This record gives structure tokens, C-alpha cells and sequence, in this order.
């Protein structure tokens, strides 16, 4: 029935959501709530790249991304990285992340990922600071046109 996946590129991939940095309020709410936030979030080759936030609560700190390629099923809790750059919070440390993407991926499987920050002796889930990190491809994405930006005041 299916169609081999002998022989195959498919194009590049793009978030279904805006970055949370985008948002320092809306960010710092979760990073002083959740102790935990996603600063931004890239994409590569084939693979992602991005850097959670972390309150210096207590000195050991353990950051590992949650990412699954079945409906959440089958996930995997890769290790993250530490970053030493003059950007970098002084104060709160930045951890960094690699995930390589799947061999492929199509409309048939979902796939979503999540952060878990220990430490205090807590677990802090923050799942794309709302439900979960909707990952989508870059010629699915829908373009639509003839449409106004939105805009509001500044809360006081």
C-alpha cells in the first residue's frame, strides 16, 4: 500500500508557534513560575538546536529534552549542554540542546517535545510554555493573505 521511502529528500521543517524569548513577560512568567523556559529554538538539517532558562535555585541542575516521533510513545530523554558565552545570564545559567530529526516524517505520526529541569529536588515540566510543541513542515504550512496585524495597549 505505502509508498517505499527508497530515495528521498524531503524539504526543511518550521514551529507551529513564535518564539517564547519573543515575550520577555509572557517568558519570565514561566522561568519565575515553572523555574523553566525555553529561550529560542531553531531549525537544521535534519536536526534542531535551542537553549532553555533555569532559575540558580540550587547549585545541581539537571536539563534533558523529551522529544517522540509516536503520538508520544516512544520518547527519549536526551542529555543537555552547558554554554559559556558573554550573553549568557550571569546569574542563571544556559543549557543547550541537539536533537537529530527522524529518518523522515509525514502526516501520519505526530511529534512533540518537552523540557524537564530538575532540581531542589523537583521536576519542572514545561511543555511549549502551554501544551505541547507542535512541529510542523515548511511546505505544509498553510500561506494565507489579505490579513491585518493585530495590536493592543500596554498593560499598566
Amino acid at each position: 500500500g505505502s509508498s517505499g521511502s527508497s530515495g528521498a529528500e524531503s524539504e526543511s521543517f518550521v514551529l507551529d508557534f513564535s518564539q517564547p524569548s519573543a515575550d520577555y513577560l509572557d517568558f519570565r512568567n514561566r522561568l519565575q513560575a515553572d523555574h523553566v523556559c525555553l529561550e529560542n529554538c531553531v531549525l537544521k538539517d535534519k536536526a534542531i538546536a535551542g537553549t532553555v532558562k533555569v532559575q540558580n535555585l540550587a547549585f545541581e541542575k539537571t536539563v534533558k529534552i523529551r522529544m517522540t516521533f509516536d503520538t508520544w510513545k516512544s520518547y527519549t530523554d536526551f542529555p543537555c549542554q552547558y554554554v559559556k558565552d558573554t550573553y549568557a545570564g550571569s546569574d542563571r545559567d544556559t543549557f543547550s540542546f541537539d536533537i537529530s530529526l527522524p529518518e523522515k516524517i509525514q502526516s501520519y505520526e505526530r511529534m512533540e517535545f518537552a523540557v524537564y529541569y530538575e532540581c531542589n529536588g523537583q521536576t519542572y515540566w514545561d511543555s511549549n510554555r502551554g501544551k505541547n510543541y507542535r512541529i510542523i513542515r515548511a511546505e505544509l504550512k498553510s500561506t494565507q493573505g489579505m490579513t491585518k496585524p493585530h495590536s493592543g495597549p500596554d498593560l499598566g
